[PDB]
């Protein structure tokens, strides 16, 4: 589950970097920053400049935002909430 | 169920759309840019200019958020769930 | 419940609306758009200038958006819902 | 649980505050905010400037924004619900 959820997140990231990189012509960190802050929903960049960027990001956010959110959901529920759970056995 | 959640998002998008090219004066295309991210919250754009187009927003968002994000919970949960799930079956 | 949810909103964004405009110098429409896209987390407008609207916007952040998003689960689900669902029936 | 949450949303806090105001030089006030509008994903700031910045927020935004809202849903499910609920018992 938390292994396929993060293999897909990587994926879905990968994607993003690649096409903002190439169409937004960002250099990676940022194609890769911009493609985390939009999937989350955290926004905090300009939108994208050209019409197909504008596209690519509406589909993007459609089909990414629930599978980024349900890796999240695991990230911190099957596993940071054992280590803090667990550990608040004396 | 998704046909009709795909059906309603699709409304208050063409919408959005119409309101925003039409009273903040945007490019159709940028108009379906801002419905969409302002619904998702990803909102990575300037805010409108005008009180009208203020006061839409506000509205906007309280009516057409609980929509968007049903249909996401299923366009990733009824059938891009099986899709993966179903194909990690050996 | 659904009434309830509604008055608590309408609180938390008089008192955001109050606060912004006297603190942040904001027409009422400003401060109230404001205090909307910023529990709803849209936030697309720039952030408060003064300390004291970065501190009252943090605790504003953390109080509010729970009641927000619980109206909005409403809103849409005990409101929006039976209209286009019991409408869904031939 | 309440006070779990607390306690592990203002390391996670304390922890932004301190990497914000040294990698990307804002003043503590600036640095904590920044914080908070990025985990619960308002996100109304400009992007960090440095690629450290940027990297760490990416990480920083998977670890922390399933704390947060954890939390969130609690400062208001479990203290604030009650004290409305509760009152509202003739
Ligand atoms: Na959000
Ligand atoms: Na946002
Ligand atoms: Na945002
Ligand atoms: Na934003
Ligand atoms: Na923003
Ligand atoms: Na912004």
């Amino acid at each position: 589950e938390f292994q396929v959820l993060f293999v897909l997140t990587i994926l879905t990231l990968i994607s993003g970097t690649i096409f903002y990189s190439t169409v937004e012509g960002l250099r990676p960190i940022d194609a890769l920053y911009f493609s985390v802050v939009t999937l989350t929903t955290v926004g905090n960049t300009p939108p994208p400049q050209t019409d197909f960027g504008k596209i690519f990001t509406i589909l993007y956010i459609f089909i990414g935002i629930g599978l980024v959110f349900g890796f999240i959901h695991k990230l911190a529920v099957n596993v940071q909430l054992p280590s803090i759970l667990s550990n608040l056995v004396p």
